[PDB]
């Protein structure tokens, strides 16, 4: 019968839903840092470029953090299908905010809308893909990999199309193209979902029982009161700058996995959960390096690369390109070697080493040529080729949304250290430190 690459026809609707949301997201993130540079250069935005880079990292940290609870809200309160739809609306509104004739005054409102919108949509589109397959269906893994190919496809074309529109027609037009991309996703999702999506997921699948509503409200109200109380105290003692608020979000993002480790401590399982700790830190450190490609590598591309004949935002397409080119090779690898199946602690060790090698490579051109001129774009290509190879090995998602959030929160502190005089030392020591910790994991692989 008629399938979508051997999968139920409903996969195409969700395939295109996420390709276009990822289009809006990574198109925005390819030009947002340069947009803040522009607002700084005109005097509209009164922050340093280091603070602007810090914003990008903590921006990514909250998006991943908000995705840790979007599954709860859909499953228990609103439903998986309304969560994707109203999440997509909030994402679209966030990009429309940046297309309006405003300046720095619209940055926070657009960031808030997209943080919340992506939390509703991103975990619940992945959930709805599973609802196309029963527990029995072997096609579940193949359908998810086809779904991920649409993720990288949207992430690939977005910097090319959005970045070119920025250079040709300006920032406001480019940001409006991001909003249009999400709108395209909403059209296909709404009308397409109604034709092929189970109406069971228009409602929550585990709705709150009558006695569950009150303690959930108390839990939510206590967290909001405490967080607000901290901001109140911060203003009375004088810790009230933008970096101070960024530092607050950094601490909250890192304290969540630490507190969930500190008292989650049954010798049955107490040490087989201490198991997962040397690998959660390996994932945090890999994700930090990977997410600096949109920040530090975006800075290097605009400052240290002879790229005069094409938009510098296009470098952000190298990340999802290498994911697409590596994927069929590794699918072959994980089945061609039916009896190798290297252990997950070893893959995470070697994966972190490749990420460290990606930064070690970027220390060479500055050390060899100096930091005052410009070098070939192939240095950045080699860097992304090495860090994505580390991703192919590391291949509840909220926990994986979490290590992404903490690594990005760690970036909000480190990326302020990067500049022209910092370049070689920055790349050489965060790359070496990541490689040494990857070898330390080798010594402890199944010390577990
Ligand atoms: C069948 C797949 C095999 C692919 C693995 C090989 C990696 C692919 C390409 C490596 C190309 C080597 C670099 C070429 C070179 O040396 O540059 C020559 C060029 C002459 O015009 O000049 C320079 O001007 C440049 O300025 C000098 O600087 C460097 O070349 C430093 C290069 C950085 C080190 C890279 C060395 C080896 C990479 C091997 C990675 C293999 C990893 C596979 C898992
Ligand atoms: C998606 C971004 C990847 C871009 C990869 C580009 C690979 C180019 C390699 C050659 C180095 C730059 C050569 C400069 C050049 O030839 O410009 C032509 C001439 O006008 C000099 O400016
Ligand atoms: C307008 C200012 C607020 C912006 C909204 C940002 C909300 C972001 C994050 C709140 C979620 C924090 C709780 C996440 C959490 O603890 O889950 C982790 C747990 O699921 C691990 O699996
Ligand atoms: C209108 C307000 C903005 C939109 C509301 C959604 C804001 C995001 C989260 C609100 C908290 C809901 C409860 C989430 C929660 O308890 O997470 C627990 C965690 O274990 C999830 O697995
Ligand atoms: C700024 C835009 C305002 C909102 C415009 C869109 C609201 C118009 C009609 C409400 C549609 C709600 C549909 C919610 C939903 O679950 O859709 C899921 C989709 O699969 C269709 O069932
Ligand atoms: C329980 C709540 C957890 C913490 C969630 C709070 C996250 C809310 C907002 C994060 C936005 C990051 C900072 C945005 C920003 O600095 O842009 C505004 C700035 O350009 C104005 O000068
Ligand atoms: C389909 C509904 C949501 C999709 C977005 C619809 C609106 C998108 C674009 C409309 C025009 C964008 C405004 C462009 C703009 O004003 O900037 C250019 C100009 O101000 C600078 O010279
Ligand atoms: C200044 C630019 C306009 C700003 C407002 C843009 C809102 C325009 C249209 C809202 C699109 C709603 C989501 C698209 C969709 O497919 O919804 C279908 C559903 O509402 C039909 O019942
Ligand atoms: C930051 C502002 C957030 C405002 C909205 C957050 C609300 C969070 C928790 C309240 C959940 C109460 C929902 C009750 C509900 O819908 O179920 C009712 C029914 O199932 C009980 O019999
Ligand atoms: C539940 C216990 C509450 C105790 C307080 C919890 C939060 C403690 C400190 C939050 C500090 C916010 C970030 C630190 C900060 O403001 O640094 C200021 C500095 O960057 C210049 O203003
Ligand atoms: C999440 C629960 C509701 C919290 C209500 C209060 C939220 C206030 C701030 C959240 C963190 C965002 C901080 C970014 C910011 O406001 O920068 C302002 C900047 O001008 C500093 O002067
Ligand atoms: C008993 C609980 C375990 C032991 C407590 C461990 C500390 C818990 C949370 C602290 C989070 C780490 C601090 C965040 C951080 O490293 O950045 C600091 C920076 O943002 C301040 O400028
Ligand atoms: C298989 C890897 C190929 C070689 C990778 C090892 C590269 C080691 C160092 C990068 C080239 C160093 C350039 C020379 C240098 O940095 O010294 C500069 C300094 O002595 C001048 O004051
Ligand atoms: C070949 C694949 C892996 C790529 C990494 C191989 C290169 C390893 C390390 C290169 C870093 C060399 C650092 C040289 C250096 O810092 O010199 C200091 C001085 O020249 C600049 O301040
Ligand atoms: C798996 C792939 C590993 C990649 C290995 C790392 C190779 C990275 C950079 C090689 C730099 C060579 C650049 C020299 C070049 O061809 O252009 C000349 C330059 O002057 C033009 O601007
Ligand atoms: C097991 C949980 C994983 C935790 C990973 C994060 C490691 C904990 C704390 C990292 C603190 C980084 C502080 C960065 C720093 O101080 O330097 C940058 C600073 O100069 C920016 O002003
Ligand atoms: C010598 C340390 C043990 C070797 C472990 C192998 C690690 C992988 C590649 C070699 C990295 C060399 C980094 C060189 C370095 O850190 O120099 C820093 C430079 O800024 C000072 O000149
Ligand atoms: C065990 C978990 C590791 C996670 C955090 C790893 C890095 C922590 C702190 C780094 C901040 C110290 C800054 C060291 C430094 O000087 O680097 C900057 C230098 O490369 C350029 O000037
Ligand atoms: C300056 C030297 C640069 C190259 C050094 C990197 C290679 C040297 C040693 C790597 C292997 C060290 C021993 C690791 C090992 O096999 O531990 C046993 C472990 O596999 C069992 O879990």
């Amino acid at each position: 019968g008629k399938t979508f690459f051997g999968q139920p026809l409903g996969l195409s609707t969700l395939f295109m839903t996420e390709m276009w949301e990822r289009f809006s997201y990574y198109g925005m993130r390819a030009i947002l840092l340069y947009y803040m540079w522009f607002l700084i250069s005109t005097g509209d935005l009164h922050i340093t470029r280091a603070t602007a880079a810090s914003i990008m990292a903590i921006y990514a940290s909250m998006v991943y953090l908000s995705g840790t609870i979007g599954g709860f809200v859909a499953d228990r309160i609103i439903g998986a299908r309304p969560a994707v739809f109203w999440g997509g609306v909030l994402i679209m509104l966030g990009h429309i905010v940046l297309a309006l004739p405003f300046g720095a005054s619209a940055l926070f409102g657009s960031i808030i809308l997209i943080i919340i919108g992506t939390g509703f949509l991103k975990p619940n589109v992945s959930t709805l893909v599973g609802t196309l397959y029963d527990e029995h269906d072997r096609r579940r893994d193949a359908g998810f990999s086809i779904f991920v190919f649409g993720i990288n496809l949207g992430a690939f074309i977005a910097p090319l199309i959005v970045g070119a529109a920025q250079e040709a027609a300006g920032y406001h037009v480019a940001f409006s193209l991001a909003a249009i991309g999400m709108f395209i996703g909403l059209l296909v999702y709404y009308f397409g979902g109604k034709k092929t999506l189970d109406p069971h997921y228009l409602r929550p699948t585990d709705p709150l029982a009558p006695e569950e509503v009150k303690p959930l409200l108390v839990k939510v109200s206590l967290a909001v009161a405490g967080f607000i109380a901290i901001i109140v105290v911060m203003n009375l003692v004088g810790w009230n700058s933008l970096p101070a608020y960024i530092n607050l979000l950094t601490i909250v993002a890192i304290a969540i996995p630490v507190f969930y480790f500190a008292w989650m401590i049954t010798s049955t399982e107490h040490l087989r959960v201490v198991s997962y700790i040397p690998l959660f830190i390996a994932a945090v450190l890999f994700w930090a390096i990977e997410e600096q490609g949109s920040v530090v590598l975006a800075t290097f591309a605009a400052e240290r690369v002879d790229s005069s004949w094409f938009p510098v935002s296009w470098f952000q397409s190298l990340n999802p390109l290498f994911i697409m080119l590596y994927t069929p090779f590794f699918a072959w690898l994980w089945t061609a070697w039916k009896k190798n199946q290297p252990s997950s602690p070893t893959k995470f060790a070697v994966g972190l080493m490749f990420a460290g090698l990606s930064f070690l490579l970027m220390a060479i051109p500055g050390a060899l040529y100096g930091t005052s001129g410009k070098v070939s774009p192939l240095w950045l290509v080699g860097s992304w080729a090495l860090v994505i190879l580390g991703e192919m090995l590391i291949s509840m998602m909220s926990m994986w949304f979490l290590s992404s959030s903490v690594g990005s929160a760690l970036n909000a502190q480190l990326v302020t250290l990067y500049n022209a005089k910092s370049e070689v030392a920055y790349f050489s020591y965060f790359g070496l430190g990541s490689v040494v910790l990857g070898i330390v994991l080798v010594f402890l692989s199944k010390r577990i």
